[PDB]
């Protein structure tokens, strides 16, 4: 037992002391040194940790290959398994695998942090199917997330495995050759022969027994009834890591043949309880293909639930019995097994029973009826009989890889040849603390016939029997009740169809989700015909690091090796929203092995006062002012020890009155600073002149950054004069450097901050990274050891702040033609517990409240609400998206009120070339009308509007919507002094050039663009130029990499440094005009001419004043238009993003591959902001949603199915570097086209079932999630379910 | 630095050139990504030649701060540095010398 | 230099040098070296990539 023997990339691993608590991810990264596999979440959602596993399947007589999340795989399940990581398939030092080459060349890698796990999901698919279909390729990634790319390029690059200039050329792609793939390790193949034996592993806290036979298993369960079974670990992993469970003994029965046997009997197909869900899916797909339809009703319900379940990684290791016994109230399988009476065979040493699953099998929350010495041996999923029909339905927040809001299995059995109910079972998840059956309701229908009255009676019965109190866990009370009826309705209609083997307007409600095929078109401008091949400005050059990202060679902060004496820090944070800290007791933490120290405010040698506005503590002292407020930190010898000791630090609090919401803040006058305001013209006059006045209120929820790499710092104390060198995932080396200095109380010249790259920043690393950096620095200072900390996702989401939620009160005056005449908007943001960037964020909101519309009388105000929540910060858009959204909302209301088509109303209000904005800045080179016209045409908007009306006429329970919206976004930091940039350039004597500049790489391709710029300027190939990193000792006093201006400003500084070099070289060039760059550089060097210089740029003519409402706030504006169409399911709240067309003005792109990627990536973040992503807080201000399981960003399947992007031709922008425009943030608001398309669809649903009032204005807040969409589709079912028999009623 | 006190002398030089105390000035190390193409530290000439390069870089910094000094002649070094920064004046420069 | 902490994966190099003032090198046998615990590799002219 003792030894664990597996393979990694072909090489044998013998672990003599396997600890059962060690995951494969930890093992690869910390013991084997293979850092290409990443931690993104630790909970099975992001797929950044994906690896392939290969083993001999004795039982099938073949080597199988499947994917798995290394973060959830115990190394103790892997005895005699061969692991392949991203490093096992290729590298830039040898040769890229085709999978890696294509994702890199097709621009499917930006920050690169998700790239190895997506490479491994695609690689795994190819090892199983060397020639996949397009559909197989999409499904390969249900468990992979990417925050940067918008998914399109990954799918489009990989689709070349199936079967305008171009962004890439698939003709250069190496075809796949399966004969060159690494051989399954021959040593494993020899061992397949030996029969397995029980193994025992012993760790610090846990003993693991790998059971080889059923008899062994049954005896171990008799001997140790407390032992916890583990098969795939995809539940126990979570319990151990997130719910602080410790199971001192584990038995893993995964080897046992009886628990893996598949048997086709006369009543159904039996699966061993350890069979993975992917094996279940495979076997049932085969059965559905081979057997009559009438036999496979239950199977197709199982399959339908497995479709929208988890990625391939989870399905390949998650066992069928694991799901049954976990017995979550929202299991998608248990309602199906309950409604079908699926047969459970349950054993004990010398005992054995088979029972149908029914309502009694789940006695209470997360328990089943098995006793402590019983195991589930097998599950027989039954054949469907004649006259027997079955449906399963599931509705979550996102289709792919999400927790059901409501999920169900529904079965009816009729008398033979009849419509007379003999058996009826409606079993639901999400409606109690367990899977439940609606027995009261279904009992009443036995002997009734399938007709309208039965539908009405079942709906009424469900409305009564499946009550939810106001306080039900999960919330969303009305939505959930409505779904229980809505799913019955789909069942009722589906069963009518199946019995008539009626009403073409109803048939789509019965239809199972169907993928339309993707179509993607990118249109951009060719470079002039004779432009040098070496001048790559304007060409689609791939991100310089994409190949190393695809290979797992690109080094992110936590990939840097640890020093032998390096320690680990874990933050200790408030569990209360607002409280005095009474005492802190570390006496239990001190007992954890490897504990080094607990650090708190008294340990700081310099200042505890920190934050952009000096209104924060480094460590809370006396009081905490939010859940997640950092109180202290534990330092220990391993991250597990540090985390364990931090968990057991005991804080005693005394609560104070908390102010949580924007409403609490307004009521309590709890604000930062005073009101901001822009006002132009005469409001009283404008309102008195308006034909029509609408007023309202509107809310838009916040947004978590979800960078795939969470916050991370390594701090190295040098031991001399206070010196410290820090490697940090931050967009702001300068504030990191000065905040670390201020905390230590040393001069800023002592502190060196280095940033190689970030795996995403999106604004969330603009300032908030210092929360981690200053604590780690403290630890390095106090111990004199290197120290590091990388946040787990749940710490990151809680602590580091997000986008600002906004509440708006507005009043708009307009004429009956739709011309806007007066507008008043009062903005409130939820700022959290410090100022941070909240003020400048409100300023930018006010600057964008016009969007693209000329409004003669206008007043916008903004207040920052001060609350007991984590401080909110920059997030791509920086206040612009909130204000632009409020603006499109009233505009959409203007069009509805006037009864005019919305595009007419938008067009007639649009600024024209030369107009002044409400802040008196002139719009020069205003390209919105060109973007607008070209998007109308290329999207076929007009023809498509008629098609949408037709679809709507012909479908009662599905509706389509279509909407085209413009945007403009001002380019510059709104703080004038931030608009400066430095560069440092050296030419070495071989003529190679090292460029350094103040900007950071977070996936946006800044360094790529800077090398393209220096190469054009110097007239040398890019291969001679290199950027290693960003550091405070090469370029000092840098602005954070932010406001989308980094290319503009660093591009100028780089340009200037090159001009200086060119001038120093010119005499040598003159002497030897036929010589090489190398000749001139050597001659300059031998002549003692300096080949090093700085370059600098400061943006001219900027300086807006709120007091005078004049002076340029921005250098110019970036513009674009998006048209999107959606189809909503009015019965569930689900929707498809059918098609989106974008036309973006980015001037003369420096790199149209990178600029289109920025358009698509921003657009998709916008789409998530407005339709998917929602953070939930308890009323006491504790965040519920702390990982990808509950916080849902766009998935691969989320993007528009037809996705077209064009960069506007012939629009040089003379205000920036080589006529280009900033691109990073401007396109994000365009994702609101999906939100307004959705609202168009909702209006069509409401006309169908709710109202005759075609000028009705209903409130739709953001995000428009399935909850908000379904609740707005008011109909006979919502009417039965909306919350709220009295003795008397007035009247 | 190999024991001969080169950094010390360079700090004395910088402090005299900028007219600020040595305590505001620091040298951490020598590296090829901060100063490229350097001759070996040899021939006894390092104080002479790095002293001039450092002195030239300090003169450039002084020229850059000089309008801020005139606007605020009674202010501190810290005041003028912060004013130059808020005015978007670069506080970074190279210095070079050729015997 | 050597006071800088080592990385946890940091290895140590020992030069192998000539005991003869002027000679042909006939062969090099590392077979005994390879048996010393912790041996990672012997490097020579042929390993040089540039
Ligand atoms: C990213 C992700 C997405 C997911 N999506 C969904 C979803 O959409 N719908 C859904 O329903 N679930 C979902 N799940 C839950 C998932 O299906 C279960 O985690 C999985 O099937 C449990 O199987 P396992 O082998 O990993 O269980 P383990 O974690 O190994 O075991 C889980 C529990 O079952 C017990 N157990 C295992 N085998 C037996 C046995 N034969 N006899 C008695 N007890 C046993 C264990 O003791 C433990 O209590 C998701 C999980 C993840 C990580
Ligand atoms: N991680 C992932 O991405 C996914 C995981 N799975 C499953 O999701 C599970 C989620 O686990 P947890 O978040 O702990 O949720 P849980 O197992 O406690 O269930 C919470 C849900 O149960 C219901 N509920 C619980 N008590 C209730 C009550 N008293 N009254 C009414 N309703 C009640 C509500 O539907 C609530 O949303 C995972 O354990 C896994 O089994 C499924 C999809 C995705
Ligand atoms: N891949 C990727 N793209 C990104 C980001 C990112 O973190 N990753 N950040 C965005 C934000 S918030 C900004 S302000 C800009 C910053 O870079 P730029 O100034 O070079 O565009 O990039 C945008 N695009
Ligand atoms: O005016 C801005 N200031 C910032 O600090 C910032 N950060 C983000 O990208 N956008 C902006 N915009
Ligand atoms: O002329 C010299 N060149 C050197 O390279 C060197 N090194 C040493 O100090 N003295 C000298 N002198
Ligand atoms: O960095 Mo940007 S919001
Ligand atoms: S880190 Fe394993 S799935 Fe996210
Ligand atoms: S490239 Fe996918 S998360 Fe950044
Ligand atoms: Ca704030």
């Amino acid at each position: 037992a003792d030894e664990l023997v597996f393979f990694v990339n072909g090489k044998k691993v013998v672990e003599k002391n396997a600890d059962p608590e060690t995951t494969l991810l930890a093992y690869l990264r910390r013991k084997l040194g293979l850092r290409g596999t990443k931690l993104g979440c630790g909970e099975g959602g992001c797929g950044a940790c994906t690896v392939m596993l290969s083993k001999y399947d004795r039982l099938q007589d073949k080597i199988i290959h499947f994917s798995a999340n290394a973060c959830l795989a115990p190394i103790c399940t892997l005895h005699h398994v061969a692991v392949t990581t991203v490093e096992g398939i290729g590298s830039t030092k040898t040769r890229l695998h085709p999978v890696q080459e294509r994702i890199a060349k097709s621009h499917g890698s930006q920050c690169g942090f998700c790239t190895p796990g997506i490479v491994m999901s695609m690689y795994t698919l190819l090892r199983n199917q060397p020639e996949p279909t397009v559909e197989e390729i999409e499904d390969a990634f249900q468990g992979n997330l990417c925050r940067c790319t918008g998914y399109r390029p990954i799918l489009q690059g990989f689709r070349t495995f199936a079967k305008s200039p171009s962004l890439f050329n698939p003709e250069e792609f190496m075809p796949l050759d399966p004969t060159q793939e690494p051989i399954f390790p021959p040593e494993l193949l020899r061992l397949k022969d030996v029969p397995p034996k029980q193994l025992r592993f012993e760790g610090e806290r846990v003993t693991w027994i790998q059971a080889s036979t059923l008899k062994e298993l049954l005896d171990l369960k008799a001997q140790h009834p407390e032992a916890k079974l583990v098969v795939g670990n995809t539940e126990i992993g979570i319990e151990m890591k997130f719910k602080n469970q410790l199971f001192p003994m584990i038995i893993c029965p995964a080897w046992i043949p009886e628990l893996n046997a598949v048997e086709h009997g006369p009543e159904g197909i039996s699966f061993g309880a350890a069979c993975a869900l992917s094996s279940v899916e495979k076997t049932l797909l085969e059965a559905v293909a081979k057997l009559p339809t009438q036999k496979t009703e239950v199977f197709r319900g199982v399959l339908e639930q497995l479709r929208w379940f988890a990625g391939k990684q989870v399905k390949s290791v998650a066992s069928l019995g694991g799901n049954i016994i976990t017995a979550s109230p929202i299991s998608d399988l248990n309602p199906v097994f309950m409604a079908s009476g699926t047969k459970l065979t349950i054993v004990s040493r010398g005992t054995r029973r088979t029972v149908p699953m029914d309502h009694t099998f789940f006695p209470s929350y997360r328990k089943t009826l098995l006793g402590p010495e019983e195991i589930l041996l097998s599950i027989e999923i039954p054949y469907s009989r004649e006259d027997e029909f079955f449906s399963a339905f599931k509705q979550a927040s996102r289709r792919e890889d999400d927790i059901a809001k409501v999920t169900c299995g529904m079965r009816v059995l009729f008398q033979p040849g009849s419509m007379q109910v003999k058996e009826l079972a409606l079993c639901y998840g999400g409606m109690a603390d367990r899977t439940i059956s609606a027995l009261k309701t279904t009992q009443k229908q036995l002997s009734k016939f399938w007709n309208e009255k039965l539908l009405q009676d079942v709906c009424a019965g469900l409305a009564e029997e499946l009550s939810l109190s106001p306080d039900a866990p999960g919330g969303m009370i009305e939505f959930r009740r409505t779904l229980t009826l809505s799913f019955f309705f789909k069942f009722y209609l589906t069963v009518l169809k199946k019995l008539g083997k009626l009403d073409p307007t109803y048939t789509s409600a019965t239809l199972l989700f169907q993928k339309h095929p993707p179509a993607n078109i990118q249109l951009f401008q060719e470079v002039p015909n004779g432009q040098s091949k070496e001048d790559t400005v304007g060409r689609p050059l791939p991100h310089l690091a994409a190949a190393m990202q695809a290979s797992g060679e690109a080094v992110y902060c936590d990939d840097i090796p640890r020093y032998e004496n390096e320690l680990f820090l874990r933050l200790v944070t408030s569990t209360r929203a607002h409280a005095k800290i009474k005492s802190i007791d570390v006496s239990e933490a001190q007992k954890v092995p490897g504990f080094v120290c607990f650090l708190s405010a008294d340990d700081i040698p310099g200042s505890n006062e920190t934050g952009l506005f000096n209104d924060e503590t480094v460590f809370a002292k006396d009081t905490v002012t939010c859940v997640g407020h950092i109180i202290g930190a534990v330092v220990a010898d391993t991250p597990e020890h540090a985390e364990r000791a931090a968990h057991v630090v005991k804080v005693t609090y005394e609560d104070l009155p908390a102010i949580i919401t924007i409403e609490d803040a307004i009521k309590n006058n709890s604000f930062y600073g005073s009101e901001l305001k822009i006002e132009k013209g005469d409001l009283k006059k404008g309102f008195s002149e308006a034909d029509n006045v609408v007023s309202g209120e509107l809310y838009i929820g916040g947004q978590d950054h979800f960078y795939l790499e969470t916050h991370c710092t390594i701090a190295i104390p040098k031991g001399e004069e206070g010196e410290m060198e820090l490697f940090v995932s931050t967009q702001n080396a300068m504030k990191t450097q000065s905040f670390v200095a201020k905390m230590l109380g040393v001069p800023v010249n002592r502190i060196l901050v280095r940033v190689k790259r970030m795996g995403g920043g999106f604004g969330g690393k603009e300032t908030r990274s210092t929360l981690v950096s200053v604590a780690v620095a403290l630890a390095a200072y106090k111990t004199g050891h290197p120290v590091r900390c990388m946040l787990d996702r749940n710490e990151d989401m809680l602590i580091t702040g997000g986008r600002h939620p906004f509440l708006a009160r507005y009043k708009v005056g307009f004429m009956k033609t739709g011309t806007i005449v007066a507008l008043e908007v009062d903005h409130y943001s939820n700022a959290g517990n410090s100022r941070d960037l909240s003020h400048s964020i409100m300023e930018r909101a006010l600057f964008h409240m016009d969007n693209c519309y000329k409004i003669p009388n206008i007043r916008g105000t903004g207040r920052l609400c001060k609350t007991n929540l984590s401080s909110n910060t920059a997030f791509r858009g920086f206040g612009g998206p909130q204000a632009l959204f409020i603006a499109e909302n009233w505009m959409s209301e203007v069009a509805v009120t006037c009864g005019l088509p919305a595009e007419e109303v938008r067009w007639k209000n649009m600024y024209k070339e030369g107009d002044l904005t409400h802040f008196n800045q002139r719009l020069e080179g205003f390209s919105v009308p060109r973007c607008w016209d070209e998007c109308l045409k290329s999207s076929q908007y007009y023809a498509r509007k008629s098609e949408v009306d037709k679809f709507n006429k012909e479908n009662c329970w599905k509706k389509r919507g279509l909407c085209i919206i413009p945007t403009k976004f001002g380019i510059s930091f709104t703080v004038p002094f931030l608009n400066q940039a430095g560069a440092l350039i050296h030419v070495y004597t071989d003529g190679s050039v090292l460029v350094s500049h103040g900007g950071t790489e977070m996936g946006q391709g800044l360094h790529t663009k800077m090398v393209q710029v220096a190469s054009k300027a110097l007239k040398i190939p890019i291969s001679k130029i290199y950027i290693s990193e960003t550091s405070t000792n090469t370029v000092p006093n840098s602005s954070p990499t932010a406001a989308s201006v980094s290319t503009d400003i660093y591009g100028q500084a780089v340009y200037e440094a090159c001009q200086t070099i060119l001038k120093r070289l010119e005499p040598f060039k003159k002497k030897n005009p036929d010589g090489s760059w190398e000749d001139w550089v050597m001659a300059a060097y031998q002549d003692r001419v300096s080949l090093s210089t700085t370059g600098f740029y400061r943006t001219p003519n900027l300086g807006y004043s709120f007091e005078t409402n004049s002076g340029n706030a921005f250098h110019y504006f970036t513009y674009g238009v998006a048209c999107s169409e959606v189809e909503i399911d009015c019965l569930t709240g689900d929707h498809k993003n059918l098609r989106t067309d974008i036309v973006m003005d980015v001037g003369s792109s420096l790199n149209p591959a990178i600029d289109i990627g920025q358009v698509e990536g921003a657009f998709v973040q916008g789409l998530g902001l407005f339709t998917l992503e929602e953070l939930h807080y308890s009323p006491e201000g504790s965040l519920h949603t702390r990982g990808p399981s509950t916080y849902k960003i766009p998935a691969f399947g989320s993007i528009p199915t037809e996705f077209r992007v064009s960069l506007l031709r012939d629009c040089p922008n003379k205000k920036a570097i080589y006529a280009s425009k900033a691109v990073g943030e401007p396109p994000l608001f365009l994702g609101a086209s999906v939100f307004f398309a959705i609202k168009d669809a909702i209006r069509a649903a409401r006309a169908q079932h709710t109202n005759n009032n075609t000028k009705e204005l209903f409130r739709l807040d953001s995000p428009a999630t399935p909850e908000k969409i379904r609740n707005a589709c008011v109909d006979k079912f919502t009417t039965l379910c909306v919350t709220g028999k009295p003795w008397s009623l007035r009247v």
